[PDB]
């Protein structure tokens, strides 16, 4: 019985990793994730220049999940590239680097410089397509023409296999269209579903106030709120992108939640809110819990059940 | 006490009603909602002809909410019109009739017939814009040019104040576009936010199976999963449509949840999943709970706090 995976020409001890943005912003964070029992790690989505991000409070968690409008605080691309080129211990586990430029040009500039490090050290790119583009237009993955432009430009500039981080969709026509755009790009080898459910609003009844300061309290939702949404997206893209891997993200708190993601199609399984709340010890727990479900069912490997969710009649 | 309010030229004993689709399909259902303590009721969204809807199982509930792909089973427009015209007791409470035709023409045909009954009896129209669209396109409310056409045609055909049931949105640019569309139509006097969060997927770990038969287990989510989504949409439209009313729907299980909807801007508060699970007794509980929270805070009216959610700075 084992959790091993071999994919994207890397070996992973288990499918668990952080979700971008959680426990991955500083060198301290990345050393911490490297020391944990996760199978991989991803660095904080970066911009060319460092960002402070939004005013605090900008993240809050609750029993059913989290809300955030962080504003992309990060130490800048050069820092993350340095970590990938010089600091990361690749004998411990594989590293993904997430990028999230504010324009197609900012992304092209980053990927051009990443590429030799990707080639030499094996760092893997995750391109975050929730980047805002022009304010007053939707986020890039909700503007299909922009998404196509971004992927054309990044594919030409980078020239190596990479993956994309997608927001959730809520309409079958959007699953269809979004997957068809991704399927135009053979270098897109993995699809991470999902980023946070956009622009929710948590209100505290006692104070009669929103709980985060930016955007009048509106921000992206993670956690237990979003698990069925995340599963839907994992499976929609699993079905529509048969030549790509799907990584699942959203609502993972337990080995059972991971097992559902993997039934839906997930290869790697990312952990955001639950990791933010519990800390890196969560990885040993998730591994144990997943293995126990596998033993009960008689499953010896992940591929025995990946994508094998049953439908009714 | 008491929670009585006036709107749309009608008096309501309290702000609570069923959500369309729940406990409102048959004459029995509508008599049961009328006998309840709710302040109003809404009939099941209808088509010109009766529909059997999708194969069962097509609804399932769980601790955090519900998933459905009902396929609009309904007794047909003639039935609901006859209920509004001949059977409903208007001395007990107001009635809303929901329509969701499969094309603009079908909506126009239904609303031309409804108009005289609305004049004579005061039945209120809720137009459900989560309805099918032309090939390749998403649901009408997700296609802003279709939505505008539908509202143009229904406004002309009906000629009387009505409301619109909206799906959730997840992007601030979409809130801006959708609200601008609604604000073109002066006859649209109330906006109900939100319909179910579209195309989630619930998977049962033991069986390794989806839990509803239609659409490979994909369906709309309601209940606790969707409360922050619902609040965000209520507040977004409340802010953007100052000359309209907003009705809140989504994730109401308690008077506290109703309180939060009202703080966000809700005039009426609709109850779907929790009503399906608990039955019509829920209405006395919600009223008692809401009045208890108001008393603890010193609020004597709903107007004192409707839309008064506080932001940080
Ligand atoms: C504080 C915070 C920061 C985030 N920053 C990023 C980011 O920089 N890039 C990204 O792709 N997603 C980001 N996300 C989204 C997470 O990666 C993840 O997609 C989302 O939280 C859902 O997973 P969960 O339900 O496990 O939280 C962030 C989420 C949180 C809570
Ligand atoms: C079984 C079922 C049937 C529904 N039918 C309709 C419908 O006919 N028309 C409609 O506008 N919404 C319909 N909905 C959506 C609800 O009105 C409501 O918007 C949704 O369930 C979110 O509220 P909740 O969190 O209270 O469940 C239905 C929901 C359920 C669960
Ligand atoms: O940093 C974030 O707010 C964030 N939060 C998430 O839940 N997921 C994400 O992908 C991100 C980063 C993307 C993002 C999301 C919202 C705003 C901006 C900004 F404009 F600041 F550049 C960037
Ligand atoms: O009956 C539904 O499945 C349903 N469930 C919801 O959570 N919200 C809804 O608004 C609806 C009805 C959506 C709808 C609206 C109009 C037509 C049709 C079709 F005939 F295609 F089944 C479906």
């Amino acid at each position: 019985m084992c959790l091993k995976l071999n994919l994207l020409d890397h070996v992973f001890a288990n499918p668990f990793m952080n979700a971008a943005g959680v426990l991955c912003s500083t060198e301290e964070d990345l050393r911490c994730m490297t020391a944990s029992s996760s199978g991989a790690l991803v660095s904080k989505s970066c911009t060319s220049a460092p960002r402070d991000g939004n005013p605090e409070p900008r993240y809050m968690a609750f029993p059913l999940g989290s809300i955030n409008s962080m504003g992309l605080p990060n130490l800048g691309f050069d820092f993350y590239l340095k970590y990938a080129s010089d600091l990361h211990d690749y004998s411990k586990k594989p590293l993904f680097l997430s990028i999230s430029g504010l324009s197609v040009e900012e992304n092209v500039a980053m990927v051009r410089r990443l590429a030799p490090v990707a080639q030499e050290k094996g760092v893997l790119l995750e391109l975050n397509l929730s980047c805002p583009n022009v304010p007053g237009k939707p986020q890039v993955a909700y503007d299909f023409e922009a998404m196509r432009t971004y992927l054309q430009q990044v594919s030409l500039a980078y020239g190596l296999p990479f993956g994309v981080k997608m927001p959730p969709y809520f309409d079958i026509a959007h699953f269809d269209t979004a997957a068809a755009v991704l399927n135009e790009f053979p270098l897109v080898k993995f699809v991470t579903c999902v980023n946070s459910v956009g622009n929710g609003l948590v209100i505290d009844a006692e104070s009669e106030s929103v709980v985060i300061k930016p955007k009048q309290g509106f921000g992206g939702l993670g956690g237990k709120y979003i698990l069925p949404t995340a599963l839907a997206n994992v499976n929609a893209f699993y079905r529509r992108c048969p030549d790509k891997l799907v990584f699942g993200c959203g609502g993972v708190y337990s080995g059972e939640d991971a097992f559902l993601h993997i039934l839906a199609g997930a290869s790697m399984v990312q952990v955001g809110t639950a990791l933010q709340e519990e800390g890196p010890g969560i990885f040993t727990r998730l591994e144990d819990e997943l293995l126990e479900i596998m033993a009960r069912k008689g499953y010896r490997t992940l591929e025995e059940f990946r994508g094998r969710v049953k439908t009714i009649e």
